[PDB]
């Protein structure tokens, strides 16, 4: 292959390397020099790394395509991602839709996703709700309940006092992360596979007693770790699915289309509805844990394929069908 | 193949089809329309697809064998599982056994299984019980602590109006699922995979801190939602192993047999004591994991050997050896 | 080969034992008589099957070399082992400065590796501690508090009657193992896989309310039932292969080196920190998961390798290139 695949070395980089070598590509890393040894040596994935934040001129003249990631908003900044030069696999308009709260909002009433209710008046409160001022996070029962609080945490004595905070219906249900594959060369949707991320330090709160805990003030923190592989209940799969396929029909009204990799990140309740916080519209870090394929992809494939090697197999076959220009920005 | 591998469309019929695929069967899964393209675009792993519940004349007429899951008591009831014309993969006597509070006793009694202890009347407890009016469900430490919250929590305030609840001794420790498979052709039982399901809104709760939960009364919920793979300390598995031998063992003097996969439903004590508290005498979803195979049929196999698989290849064995009318009922 | 790989049955003698098939070699259990048809029925593994606590004799006229576990101190003591005639894989003097808690400190303490601070006076405690009399376990926020409960938990009027009791900096976070291994024959360092071992019934109590919780004297556990397999956030991988990389570097030093598997015990706090309360210098039974491979060694082979495959082709690769010595003590 002339075109080679990049990326900046954190987030899902190993993965992704990996799965471009799997599928014929050359490789190559960019970032730190601090993490060189860990795509080099400890997993020798990188055919170049390069040792610069962005290297734009050095990836133009290797033929690179970059692959975006989580670390692309963290490290470079939407502006910088907007404005490369260095062509991009996905659609680079996405950026602001899925980190925009309000435009992200938007989008999901658009999908028809289910999502927490959002109260802009205390006095509407009428379910249990989550105060937001994840730092200083309580729960209000009612307009009552939550007058009080906002006295004892926030010292809030007037209503017209009362600044910049959200509130949101409180939603109770375990940790699902739905990992999709939209391939615009295909005009298909995937499940890739689904994780439960592993946060400090509330997955350790847990196996504090009750007792202990509450002789002290605790400060709960929701710092990414890690992951654990999960499969689905068979059944709910399909409506998982049908909200893949609205988010991406939802971005092709609004902002020009949605391929490549995504994720829905939420909670699934007791009454089998799965709620949703955020969408992540690019490869996320759960998708790690599938180097070697998911249960997911082993039910229709008959090799190993990661969301990385899925995204080198879109990218070969848009060179294969010549219509790579229809899957960069 | 002459014969075909069918299931009911939920549960595990992804990972049993695509097991009978790569056995050389050719599948039908039968159910609800909406779910149709799970089975057919998302993951085509069904030759067929009957839009109807159960649909006899047309199974019958494409040689259908089918296999059984947690869908079939669920959805089609056991009357209708019992008189079924089409050939079923299993024991179907298994189902009462399974089902009823009483012989499943029975059975696990017969079988030397470690069970929570039953407790008819409360003045007879002298360890901490566990009260089923899982909703309503709380904790008793003596007869005294019981009738107290008889009165609180049920409104007794004389010992015969008590009526209509189940107390059993507490058995704290952490959920394990074990999936086993007895292959009648061989003779043999094996241990496929061992999992940890995943509760709504059970754990969750884990996550909230203590001060959190006190302001509400809890309503905790067991709505399973997926599955978390696991492997046991090796020292436990024999013992784990011999349980599942027992099982068959009793199955065979009591109700005509047990063959194909089951799970036997626990806890594992800091004693290292394995607590039963129901079995599944058929395929559970755990096993949805291991399409790939699982870290106990890589020790064993040369190949990925799902639970699903391991179904296909005992029916295939079956016909090979003249001896299909043995493992259907 | 003529060189046989034996092990103690137990551990992940049935990982270790399959990747010495993998590798071409003949394989030896030895342990209980119980046990026998987990590794000769079930899992096929062992091609001699010794029942008896060490064989020595028999070892030797085998041509074995052993595979150290966890079940080595455990079942057969550390002077039974130094004193063993057997040619052992790994260097056999690490099992002292893995077992002394002292000598393990100096280990950690030269390797630069982030451990709880130990305090020797409660009088010096300006940061939470927790305090062990991991039964009896409690914390303290500073002397004060800790001198109250001296008295209430241990009886301790007099500051001149406190005896034998541990007090160390109170960590919080998610536990993290990750496994390790370092080839003597190629002087290099890999990851292998990492997993979060699963407790009883510290890992069950996150389920219990803290209303029910709080009903009950809480008797905290950590007994071993079994492991989950899971992935670190990519930019935290660095840090821990340098701390691999540290502790071998620093057994060059103090005890002849460390080769082999071997695994940091910990946890990450919520600001990214490792934090290490233990090193298990041999195969942990974590690595049993990944008899198919992990998410990291999928990232370098292409074949699956578990660390008992690894172990395996470490010591054909001796064999290989006449240097089986080197690598046996
Ligand atoms: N509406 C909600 N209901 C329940 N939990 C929530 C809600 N919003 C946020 N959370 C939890 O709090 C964490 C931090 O919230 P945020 O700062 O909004 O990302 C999230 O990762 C969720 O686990
Ligand atoms: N005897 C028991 N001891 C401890 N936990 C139990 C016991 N019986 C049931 N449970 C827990 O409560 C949940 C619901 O119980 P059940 O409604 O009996 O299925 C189960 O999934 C278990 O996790
Ligand atoms: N300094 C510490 N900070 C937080 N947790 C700890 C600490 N030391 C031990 N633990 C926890 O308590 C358990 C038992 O401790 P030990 O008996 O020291 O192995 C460990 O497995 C840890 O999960
Ligand atoms: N562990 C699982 O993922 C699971 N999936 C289904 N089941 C059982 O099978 C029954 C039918 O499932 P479904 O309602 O998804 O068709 C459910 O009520 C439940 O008891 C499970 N235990
Ligand atoms: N993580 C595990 O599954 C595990 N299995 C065993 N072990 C350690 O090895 C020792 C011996 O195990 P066993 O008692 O199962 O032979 C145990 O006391 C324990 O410290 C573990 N950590
Ligand atoms: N789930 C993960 O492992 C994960 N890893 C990274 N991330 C996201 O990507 C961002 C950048 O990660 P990093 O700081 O490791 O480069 C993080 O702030 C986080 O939001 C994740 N969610
Ligand atoms: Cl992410
Ligand atoms: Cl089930
Ligand atoms: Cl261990
Ligand atoms: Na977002
Ligand atoms: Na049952
Ligand atoms: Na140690």
């Amino acid at each position: 292959m002339k075109v080679r695949i990049a990326t900046y070395a954190s987030h899902s980089a190993l993965q992704i390397l990996k799965g471009a070598k799997d599928e014929g590509f050359e490789t190559i890393a960019f970032g730190s020099s601090k993490v060189k040894p860990l795509y080099t040596k400890y997993f020798p994935v990188a055919d170049y790394f390069i040792e610069e934040k962005y290297p734009e001129e050095e990836l133009l003249n290797l033929n690179a395509v970059v692959v975006p990631t989580g670390s692309f908003v963290a490290h470079l900044g939407i502006e910088l991602v907007e404005n490369m030069k260095v062509p991009y696999f996905g659609n680079k308009r996405v950026l602001r839709w899925e980190s925009d709260r309000n435009l992200e909002r938007k989008w999901l009433k658009k999908a028809g996703i289910r999502v927490p209710e959002v109260y802009e008046d205390p006095d509407d409160i009428e379910k249990p709700v989550i105060v937001k001022p994840g730092k200083g996070y309580f729960l209000a029962k009612d307009p009552e309940d939550f007058w009080r609080k906002a006295e004892k945490f926030l010292g809030i004595k007037r209503k017209e006092d009362l600044k910049n905070i959200q509130i949101q219906e409180y939603v109770l249900g375990v940790p699902v992360y739905p990992h999709y594959f939209y391939s615009k060369v295909r005009e298909e949707l995937e499940l890739m596979s689904i994780d439960r991320r592993y946060e400090s330090n509330v997955d350790a709160i847990g196996r504090i007693p009750a007792k202990d805990q509450l002789e002290f003030d605790m400060d709960i923190t929701y710092t990414v770790i890690g992951n654990i592989p999960i499969v689905l209940r068979e059944s709910l799969l399909m409506d998982v699915i049908e909200a893949g396929e609205r988010v991406v029909k939802a971005a092709e009204e609004l902002m020009g289309g949605l391929w490549g990799p995504f994720c829905l990140e939420g909670v699934f309740t007791p009454d089998l509805e799965f709620v949703v916080f955020e969408i992540s519209a690019r490869i996320v870090a759960g998708t790690n844990i599938f180097v070697n394929g998911s249960p997911y992809t082993w039910l229709r494939y008959d090799r190993p394929v990661s969301t990385g090697r899925r995204i080198a197999m879109e990218i070969r076959e848009a060179i294969e069908n010549d219509m790579l220009e229809k899957v960069l920005t």
